[PDB]
DNA sequence: AGGTAGTCACAGCTGATTGCGCTGAGGATTAGACGTGCGATAT
DNA sequence: ATATCGCACGTCTATTATCCTCAGCGCAATCAGCTGTGACTACCT
């Protein structure tokens, strides 16, 4: 298996870590957010990728990292890289992230699900090779067109809104975890940080090619035991194979 | 006096049933005029 | 030598767009019914 999908749920706290419009403020979510990019980082080595659902969401989250004492610990684990909407700006910063994970210092690829650094590079292995997604990429219903969208399908192909955003939503969401996976040799790590996620109602939302890799066992582990699957699973996958 | 049929300590399965998670809309929550004050200046 | 203008130093008031608690429909917790394993207890002819 070259892929290990799993959706936590709750954090070390039993709260959970879903990126809900009323508790994107919450202190205890974004605690709990922070905490989970800690352990990670230790675990997978040589490039974490990390999608937001927005850059007000992603300049928030760090914000609130950084006045904790909390930022300062991933930073001796892996360089942390922030994609900003500069093109030539991200270009350098995809640069010294290429090299950063071509030696044993690592780095951390901070960016946002709609974005074009999500699909304009492709993760391949030894790059990249944990993805994480915090909370499910819901594009924003402001400026009055998404809506309007909406009520078009809706009263012409009978499109039910909340799928249509529910779809929406999880391809954008598959679309970017699918990409460190390029090669038959090539294995990544895929997570999901958000309690909605595990919902049967966005997980036949998934490509069938990562369904049947999704056990039921992890679908609500928290934090830690999260760790320790990614820990087994990178473990056993480095051992030589065959073609 | 002999054989067996319920019967209760669990366990499993099935078919349903109903019960809460999915967000979103209508109602309660410190810089200009106006003075002074002070210091450099007309009669 | 004493009132008078320039400069400064504040202070009161405001010509004007924020955060809470009630709604169907689908996936998941719940339950009645039935049965399987083992020994037990007893009862009629």
């Amino acid at each position: 298996v070259c892929l290990c999908p799993m959706i936590i749920g709750r954090g070390n706290d039993q709260v959970a870590i879903s990126s809900k419009f009323e508790t994107r403020e919450d202190i205890a979510v974004i605690r709990n957010y922070g905490n989970l990019l800690l352990e990670m980082s230790a675990v997978v080595p040589d490039g974490i990728v990390a999608f937001f659902t927005s850059y007000q969401y992603m300049e928030s989250t760090v914000a609130s990292w950084y006045e904790q004492g909390i930022l300062e610990n991933i930073q001796r684990n892996k360089l942390l890289f922030i994609e900003t909407q500069d093109g030539a700006e991200t270009s350098v910063a995809l640069e010294k992230y290429q090299e950063a994970c071509e030696n044993g210092r690592g780095a951390i690829l901070l960016s946002v699900a709609r974005g074009k650094v999500s699909e304009g590079i492709d993760f391949v292995h030894h790059y990249g090779r944990a993805v994480i997604m915090f909370g499910v990429p819901y594009v924003y219903t402001q400026s009055r067109i998404l809506k309007a969208r909406l009520e078009y399908l809706r009263d012409q192909f009978q499109i039910r809104e909340n799928d249509f955003l529910t779809f929406d939503a999880m391809r954008h969401a598959a679309q970017c975890v699918g990409r460190a996976i390029r090669g038959k040799t090539d294995y990544g790590l895929m997570v999901f940080a958000d309690k909605r996620f595990a919902r049967g109602d966005k997980r036949g939302k998934l490509p069938r090619w990562i369904q049947e890799h999704l056990t039921d066992a992890n679908l609500n582990l928290t934090v830690d035991e999260g760790v320790q699957v990614a820990k087994y699973f990178l473990r056993q996958m480095a051992q030589p194979f065959h073609r």
